[PDB]
């Protein structure tokens, strides 16, 4: 509340770690168009990223640094201009761990579905090692791509909820 | 000074602990962790509105309505995370329990969360709760669409 306005913000542990932590982070997200080629190059060798909330239950994880390049491709392919936007970067009491929540929007291309466009609220969870990249994990709506693949929604009554 | 900082993220960390422990019959009270005005609720929703619980009172009659449907249910796994703001914490867990939805039959229900959590002096302002919405649909045994990724590397 306005009393804690002059509360320091911040952690005073590895301060150099976190600044390089964050860096990455920072760089992460603010990645786009042919960057996002070249987006691996944040990771450790055998880093890893993906998709936490799916269909399946299941992540969707793409493993190692080759196959996060060439993933890239198939991100551009399908999500030709994707920009994240209000982004709020959240440091941890964990040096090496960090969550950012925003939002992200564009074009979505999937093969076997009708053109759309994609608007989803996510949060993203960082592991890194000194300034690079151990695993990216996405969490957003499942049903806001649905839509966005013009797929049907299913509902669901909650009677009675207040 | 950093003292300061550090007494006021200890005790909101108490009252963010307190909640995500909180179960049973003390479901009830949970709105007590809260300021008057503190809001609650579920921000990955069907309609991309989230479902929000406004005022200590509504939180208070949501709990009753959430005791019947969610008669069982548990916070597991829970991974508390302090922030760079004293008054905001990030929890990860996993929940389960039954789900007795009228209109549904009577199902089993997991999911793996994401708690966001704002405070005022140890006191809740805004609990907001992100999951994965296609494992509710699985506990009403709606069936799920399979989006299929052509050429997806994984």
């Amino acid at each position: 509340g306005m009393l804690d306005n002059a509360i320091p913000q911040g952690f005073e542990d590895a301060v150099e770690l976190r600044r390089k932590n964050r860096e990455t982070v920072v760089k992460y997200m603010n990645t786009k168009g042919q960057d996002r080629l070249r987006r691996h190059e944040l990771f450790v060798e055998d880093g890893c990223g993906g998709l936490w909330t799916t269909d399946t239950g299941s992540p969707i994880v793409i493993r190692g640094k080759d196959k996060l390049a060439e993933h890239a491709v198939w991100s551009l392919k399908c999500f030709p201009d994707w920009e994240w936007y209000n982004i709020k970067v959240f440091e941890t009491d964990d040096p090496n761990h960090f969550w950012v929540e925003c939002d992200g929007h564009g074009k979505i291309l999937f093969p076997g579905y009708p053109e759309g466009y994609y608007e989803n609220h996510f949060l993203h969870s960082f592991e890194l090692d000194d300034g690079k990249i151990k695993r990216n994990r996405e969490f957003m709506n499942v049903f806001q791509q649905l839509r966005a693949l013009s797929i049907p929604v299913p509902q669901i009554k909650r009677e009675g909820i207040p």
